[PDB]
């Protein structure tokens, strides 16, 4: 069927090749698996830098008898683990606290740029004994480059994964991921610095909540094309 | 009264064109409208980008007997619309969809570049079949440019609209706004663009709910002074 | 002790000198105080340019025997402070609106051109009557400079405050702090500026309730190290 081919294998091309143009996302999918099996995922994009900013409060398992808790009861929780005897807790919150991250990549990624810093309770940089003096931003062991998983992105040739497990105390997170411009064109020099300026930062993050991994890969990886890894090393 | 008069032209005209000067906002109102009448309103303001992102979410009418719902329990209720049978539901959440999105600018807008995205209910591009393949900012439909309908600014000559009825989904918003510099001065440029970046992204957002129009147009509109047009094309 | 004496100080003049490193986070504490006594602090960190915004809903005091008030309870209380007989309420919210606002400032900012906003409820610069028409940025009152009072930072040279004293409305706030680049580098000139955007808005921000100051100082200043001044003018 030459021409009825050739359409289908252009439209795939169309769809493979669609990340790599001007204003095109790039997509960051973040899963937290928590100890009962439920799973929060969060999602962003952008063409230029995705900026995946999430604090501790937000990271914790937070639905209770089908009610969503404040982020003050959540805080009040995890300060116990930034500043000693700061709470009232006397039995651990180890049970709404990420077993594990996964972060799922997609799109014209720059792979050698990504940085992906998993920071403590309050947001300082993570360290044994965090401060506001030694604070900062893209520690070298951030950038993760070839400890990132390929995984299937069914012909773009675009995802990747990495992932990390937690030991029982909270985080935060800080994701920067920047736009491949290994073709040689500096898309922030010149006029069009204005146009990327005027497309970061405008897309929504959307936050998800799943009983379970296999309703998070029914009604988000395999509804909208992110390709993840379960625990069995299977490919959803 | 020569003096008196030229006293309050002076004042007219300062008022009138105080939106053109650097540092001055350009201003977005969003109002979603809902079936029962209540509105919602959404108000963002910079000087040289407004980025007016509001999740599918935040735009659901979350009150509930004076208690506004957790965006756990609005996100459950979307999830039903962007993945085929991911909640529980037997009928539909059209009660809290916008029957109508209303988008209020003003100020020293680009009316050429200002883009207006409705995107889907997780932020992804709208489309027949939404996917992180076909995701993208500033698609063409985006920019309204003489499709924006002028309003009365009382002597700005500075305040469009633009009008959209939704039917029974969820979406998301995504809004651009950017400064006119046709006067031939590209404030990116040169030294200048430090201070500019710097008042990015600086001014509160404000969310407002209303039980009717009528309160919105007192208690908003008519308080800070944005002119809206009802569905009888009266302005307030 | 030579040596030891010696590992010593370069131990101190690292830890004191970190702030000025590229990508070491200049640091932002805002504290609310309320007439009861407790506090809310608001961090916010970033090399570049902190952005340190935050809604009149946020800086309410919210918490209600032991349940966070939802944004819609507290705006709508707010909201007859915004618009003359706008919610039902016959008397004042004056026990959560903060008497006093503290503003701590660590790290190697440029303290000529740090402004601290006090914006009206509704997110407009503060006026007897704010308007659409007069909404601006960095308004001259804004800059502190020698203003900003001087406190220990323990050998870092690097921290100021600044205090202001409500008169019973509320107010929202806009802070921005720039880096100093008084050693004549723009850090956003040539190449570098596609590196100095990717780092702006990257870090969690964390929001802290404490019942009374004391907590504030055991559990949040002392434990991370912003040194804090009290009523009496004692650090702590
Ligand atoms: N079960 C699995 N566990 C871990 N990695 C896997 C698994 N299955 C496939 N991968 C990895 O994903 C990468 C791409 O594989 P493959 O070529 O089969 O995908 P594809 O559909 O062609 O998509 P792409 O266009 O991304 O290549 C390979 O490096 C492969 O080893
Ligand atoms: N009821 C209405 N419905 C739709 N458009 C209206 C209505 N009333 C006025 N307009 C439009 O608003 C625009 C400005 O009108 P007008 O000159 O009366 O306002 P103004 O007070 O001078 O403010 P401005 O300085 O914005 O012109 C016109 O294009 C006008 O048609
Ligand atoms: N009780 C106080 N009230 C107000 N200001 C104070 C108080 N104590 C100290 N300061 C001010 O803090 C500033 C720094 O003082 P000092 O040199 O003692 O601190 P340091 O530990 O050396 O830290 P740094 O490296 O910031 O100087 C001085 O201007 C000092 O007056
Ligand atoms: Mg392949
Ligand atoms: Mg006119
Ligand atoms: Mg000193």
């Amino acid at each position: 069927a030459d021409l009825s081919l050739a359409r289908q294998r252009l439209t795939d091309e169309s769809v493979n090749e669609a990340p790599r143009a001007y204003d095109a996302n790039m997509e960051l999918v973040i899963v937290a698996e928590y100890p009962e099996g439920q799973c929060k995922s969060f999602h962003f994009a952008n063409p230029f830098v995705i900026k995946g900013v999430i604090k501790s409060s937000e990271l914790m398992w937070d639905i209770d008898n089908g009610h969503q808790m404040s982020e003050y009861e959540l805080q009040r929780s995890i300060n116990g683990y930034a500043a000693s005897h700061s709470n009232m807790r006397q039995r651990s919150a180890i049970n709404r606290i990420p077993k594990k991250l996964s972060f799922y990549l997609r799109g014209n990624v720059d792979w050698n740029k990504a940085s992906i810093d998993i920071r403590g309770p309050t947001g300082l940089s993570m360290r044994q004994t965090e401060e506001y003096s030694l604070d900062r931003i893209r520690p070298p062991c951030s950038y993760k480059r070839n400890k990132f998983v390929d995984l299937p992105s069914c012909g773009g040739r675009c995802e990747k994964a990495w992932y990390v497990e937690l030991d029982g105390r909270p985080v935060s997170i800080a994701v920067i991921v920047p736009r491949n411009m290994h073709n040689g064109i500096n898309l922030y020099a010149g006029p069009l610095l204005g146009n990327v300026i005027e497309g970061l930062d405008t897309v929504p993050e959307c936050t998800q909540w799943f009983d379970n991994a296999p309703e998070l890969y029914a009604y988000h990886a395999s509804n909208y094309g992110m390709t993840m890894l379960d625990q069995f090393s299977v490919i959803h």
